RNA sequence: AUAAU
């Protein structure tokens, strides 16, 4: 119950049912650091990853053929991994937290009548 | 996966019973009727199964269900534990399984 | 023999 532990959680960002909103700016945020910010008040890593993530189409495309693991990533979805390392009661509340925090940078048609 | 769809989470969470042989985790865990563990469950919104070695009322039977070879009871040649899962969308499933966590904690200290 | 599942 106290040592230190490592999680990882995936979340998919839904370019294909929501082709023309800008997930990416949307996450990074008008100066770039919104997801910064949402790392360190959630205490996680945060890293968007899959197609798309690179923002340059073909150094993506060149890294996915060199079949180097730090890049096998690149072959799935667009997505967030969310990943902490704490012992395991914090580590699992914080990845809860962060993934509460993150879904409203995910849903462009959230519900707003009731 | 999505942010909305259910997903399942389950983690172990060792018994100290190597280091502390002469306390009696179980029936702490479990209490009177196992109302213990049961409102734990609860009040968590989890589900809590004590497994492994020293799991059972019964020394005599666990031996006998260990040497059948039957998955259900692969368990019983574990280490002593509790598997907490959780069934939820994910923010709710990790915030559970966090609070089962800090929640368990006084019960697997000796007193 | 705190004994749930």
């Amino acid at each position: 119950i106290n040592k230190n532990m490592k999680l990882g959680q995936k979340v998919l960002i839904p370019v294909k049912q929501f082709p023309k909103f800008n997930f990416v700016g949307k996450l990074l945020g008008p100066r770039g650091n919104s997801l910064k910010r949402l790392q360190e008040e959630t205490l996680t890593k945060m890293s968007i990853l899959g197609k798309g993530s690179m923002r340059d189409k073909a150094k993506e495309e060149e890294l996915r053929k060199s079949g180097e693991a730090k890049y096998f990533h690149l072959n799935d979805d667009l997505h967030v991994l969310i990943e902490v390392f704490a012992p395991p009661a914090e580590a699992y509340a914080r990845m809860g937290h962060a993934l509460e925090e993150i879904k409203k940078f995910l849903i462009p048609d959230y519900n707003d009548e009731i």
